[PDB]
């Protein structure tokens, strides 16, 4: 099982903030973006980021 394109859970667990294994953003050390780690942009923390992609 995985929830992203990357090895999130199948066997290990990757940050969003650093892109390390080991562990996740809310146990991460490394400093934090003016943006959102699940999508990249500006202005928002990713649990606001719940709307629909669109084209
Ligand atoms: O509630 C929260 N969830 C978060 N989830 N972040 C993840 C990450 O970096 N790698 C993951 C790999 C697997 C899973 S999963 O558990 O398999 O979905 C989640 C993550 S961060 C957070 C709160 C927080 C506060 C301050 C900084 O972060
Ligand atoms: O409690 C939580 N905090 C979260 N903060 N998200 C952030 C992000 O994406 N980039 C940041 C950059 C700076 C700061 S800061 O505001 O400067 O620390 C926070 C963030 S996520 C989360 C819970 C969660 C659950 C499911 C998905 O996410
Ligand atoms: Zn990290
Ligand atoms: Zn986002």
């Amino acid at each position: 099982i995985q929830k992203g394109n990357f090895r999130n859970q199948r066997k290990t667990v990757k940050c969003f903030n650093c892109g390390k294994e080991g562990h996740i953003a809310k146990n991460c050390r490394a400093p934090r973006k003016k943006g959102c780690w699940k999508c990249g942009k500006e202005g928002h923390q990713m649990k606001d980021c719940t709307e629909r992609q669109a084209n």
